[PDB]
């Protein structure tokens, strides 16, 4: 009855490893400028999410910030998947330069700046723009590769 509440926890939390861990398969931007706030910004949301895992785990059941700890939990994997669109994009952006398409879905839609970022958001707020916004951008720009390496390889 609570058991099966605290275990609900340790599952997210192993969801986010394998998370965090297929995130490792994918390339970083590095240090470029055009990433400089994305990189800090994700440092950040791994260093505070890694602490909330840890926590998750020495948590018990009737922890007052319970539900605070768990909300974290989630935004954290929404932040993961930003995290891994940019690096996709990076990655795309590289190997096709130019191409407005690419350059304007990611400028429009996923580029991470002070203002707007999903720095300020949580809850479903976050969860929205990402499960909306930015992965509908990221199919379009997915769609322009495909046609991209189709015509590569004439
Ligand atoms: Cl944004
Ligand atoms: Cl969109």
């Amino acid at each position: 009855e609570a058991m099966a509440k605290v275990e609900e926890v340790q599952k997210v939390v192993k969801e986010l490893e394998k998370e965090l861990g297929e995130l490792d398969k994918v390339p970083s931007y590095g240090d470029a400028q055009d990433y400089s706030y994305q990189k800090a910004l994700w440092e950040e949301f791994l260093r505070i999410g890694k602490d909330n895992m840890d926590y998750a785990s020495k948590m018990k059941a009737d922890d007052k910030f319970f539900h605070k700890v768990k909300g974290d939990l989630n935004d954290f994997k929404y932040q993961i998947k930003v995290e891994n669109y940019i690096r996709q994009v990076a990655e795309l952006r590289k190997k096709y330069p130019g191409d407005n398409t690419i350059e304007e879905e990611y400028n429009a839609h996923l580029k991470q700046d002070e203002g707007k970022s999903i720095a300020s958001q949580e809850g479903a707020t976050l969860r929205d723009y990402v499960d909306r916004e930015a992965s509908e951008a990221m199919g379009r720009i997915k769609q322009r590769v495909a046609e991209l390496e189709i015509l590569e390889h004439h």
